[PDB]
């Protein structure tokens, strides 16, 4: 534990929107493939430090990320740039080679999951 911080902001009022093809693309392919994936689900969700009894993960982790705080900002046009989303995704897995030993069954569900994110992206639809 001891306890675990609040989710990452999702929504601001004071941040302007837009809709772009590349922000619609990382909701509607990106974050959908990913959700689906058979080892989506401990990245769906923040990190549950208190459940999983880890007192020391929000002291090396900074910066949490998951994909349901992804999911959200996307939905509240919380990111400007596909640059911004395409960051979260990246401080994703990386907290999780951070946090755990390479080889650890974690590590290779991230990896799997972060191999398709790649392509995903290496997709990346031009700007119109
Ligand atoms: C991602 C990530 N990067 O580093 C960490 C640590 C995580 C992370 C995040 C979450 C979470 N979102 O709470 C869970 C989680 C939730 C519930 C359960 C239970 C067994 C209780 O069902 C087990 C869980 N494990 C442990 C785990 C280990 C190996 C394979 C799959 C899961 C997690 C690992």
């Amino acid at each position: 534990g001891h306890m675990n911080p609040p989710p990452p902001e999702t929504s601001n009022p004071n941040k302007p929107k837009r809709q772009t093809n590349q922000l619609q693309y990382l909701l509607r392919v990106v974050l959908k493939t990913l959700w689906k994936h058979q080892f989506a689900w401990p990245f769906q969700q923040p990190v549950d430090a208190v459940k999983l009894n880890l007192p020391d993960y929000y002291k090396i982790i900074k910066t949490p990320m998951d994909m349901g705080t992804i999911k959200k900002r996307l939905e509240n046009n919380y990111y400007w740039n596909a640059q911004e989303c395409i960051q979260d995704f990246n401080t994703m897995f990386t907290n999780c080679y951070i946090y755990n030993k390479p080889g650890d069954d974690i590590v290779l569900m991230a990896e799997a999951l972060e191999k398709l994110f790649l392509q995903k992206i290496n997709e990346l639809p031009t700007e119109e």
